[PDB]
């Protein structure tokens, strides 16, 4: 544990949290992990499992023993909990990516998601209902929901989940919306507007902010771009850095800090080991799960 919580200088400033990731085995593999989360970090975010294979594995037949131990674990060390992830073409059972018929599959959709959500309704800061929907270009990609539901699949993801618990922050999560200008940031920003204006319940933009060295510093205008799809918030929900230097962790931590819709943080890993881009050590926490130099860029950016 850092002496110095960066969750805490964050809030300090009007944020809601600074959070990291978390699940059963990170959670216990050691003594300083788990330490460092509940010192340093505010929210956490379950890094596997709540994904689809990992709660659905059959069709209505649910395992939530790992994110049972997630939610536990945060709810009884007071830290806010973002839900990941609802809807998604990776991470994706079998038995869901070959049905066919469009009443199904909307039918399986539905059952997933409030099964899922009713089982920690009210627990839920956020949920990414819909994680990567979006191809390079802007346009939606075309997995098994696109394909089989058509667009409708959107309003019916985020209709569900709003009615199951409308206590919950409604996300759509993307990576490589990083840089103003980008053809995905224009087609994040196009989409949610229209969706907006439709009666769409849309929350937040999440961007994943999975970075490059000398990436950080193009964060601030992509944060702008996004604010401008009209949702209440924006949350950076999964990042880290290759290199880890304080220039690029310090000018994403000022892009969401001086942006107002910009509610929070979430860096996708504690330590460098349990990333999952360990080799290019991204993350706040070093091999010895002692701080880095980016960490403590960071607090006394704060
Ligand atoms: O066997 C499973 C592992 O293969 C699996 O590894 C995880 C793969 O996803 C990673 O998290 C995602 C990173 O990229 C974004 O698209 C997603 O939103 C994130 O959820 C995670 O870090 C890896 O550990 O999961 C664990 C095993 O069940
Ligand atoms: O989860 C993966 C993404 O990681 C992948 O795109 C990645 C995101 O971050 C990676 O480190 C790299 O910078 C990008 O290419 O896209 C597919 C998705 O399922
Ligand atoms: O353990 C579960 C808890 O996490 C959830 O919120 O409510 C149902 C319980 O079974």
């Amino acid at each position: 544990q850092a002496s110095v919580s960066i969750d805490a200088k964050f809030k300090a400033h009007g944020k809601k949290y600074l959070g990291t990731i978390g699940d059963q085995y990170t959670l216990t593999k050691n003594t300083k992990n788990p330490a460092i989360i509940k010192a340093d970090f505010g929210q956490l975010t379950p890094e596997n499992s709540m994904k689809w294979d990992a709660t659905e594995p059959n069709r209505g037949q649910f395992t939530f023993s790992g994110s049972d131990y997630l939610v536990n674990f945060a709810q009884s060390n007071g830290k806010l909990i973002r839900g990941h992830t609802l809807v998604w073409h990776s991470q994706l059972p079998g038995w869901v990516s070959s049905i066919t018929d469009k009443n199904t599959l909307i039918s399986v959709l539905k059952n997933h998601i409030t099964t899922v959500m009713t089982r920690y309704k009210g627990k839920i800061y956020a949920w990414d209902v819909l994680n990567e929907i979006f191809n390079e270009d802007g346009s939606l990609r075309n997995s098994v929901f696109y394909n089989v539901i058509g667009e409708d699949y959107v309003r019916i993801a985020f209709e569900t989940a709003r009615s199951v618990d409308p206590n919950a922050k409604l996300y759509i999560n993307d990576y490589n919306l990083d840089s103003a200008g980008y053809s995905k940031v224009n087609g994040m920003v196009s989409h949610v507007k229209k969706w907006l204006a439709a009666g769409i319940p849309i929350d937040g933009i999440g961007s994943q902010t999975h970075l490059g060295a000398g990436a950080g510093s193009a964060v601030a205008g992509a944060l702008n771009a996004l604010a401008s799809a009209g949702t209440k918030e924006i949350a950076i929900t999964e990042l880290d850095i290759a290199g880890a230097s304080s220039t690029d962790y310090v000018n994403v931590v000022n892009a969401c800090l001086n942006q107002a819709k910009c509610v929070g943080i979430t860096v996708w890993g504690v330590a460098d080991p349990d990333s999952w881009r360990s080799s290019s050590s991204p993350l706040l926490f070093d091999g010895n799960y002692n701080p880095k130099a980016a960490y403590n860029a960071i607090a006394n950016a704060l």
